[PDB]
């Protein structure tokens, strides 16, 4: 409260863990339909339905010109790729598999590097 602080958590390392996570995530096998935006033009569906589109390449441009206030704003955006990908695409299909397999590795990745 009001001149009551808990002891302060070191934060100053989180933009380049961020970052690096990222690229993990960028580099991954199965990142393949995760790395652009999902293209409005061509998908049938997806406008409509997916109320907040989100790729890997839009978390880097964010990352990159300070548009995350802090490092769970940044776990929320990676998990809406994945969520978004969960409400459009069967489970037993190639991108349903790469979203849950990358779920996978991020949640693994941020609970070493944070938690």
């Amino acid at each position: 409260s009001m001149s009551v602080k808990k002891p302060k958590r070191d934060d100053s390392k989180d933009l380049a863990l961020c970052s690096m996570i990222l690229t993990e995530m960028e580099t991954h096998e199965d990142a393949w339909p995760f790395l652009l935006p999902v293209n409005l033009k061509l998908v049938p569906g997806y406008k409509k339905v997916i109320k907040k589109p989100m790729d890997f390449s839009t978390i880097r441009e964010k990352l990159s010109s300070g548009q995350y206030p802090n490092l769970e704003t940044f776990a929320l955006d990676v998990r809406l790729v994945f969520d978004n990908c969960e409400t459009f695409n069967e489970d037993d299909s190639d991108i349903g598999r790469a979203g849950h397999n990358m779920r996978k590795y991020f949640e693994k990745k941020w609970t070493d590097t944070f938690k």
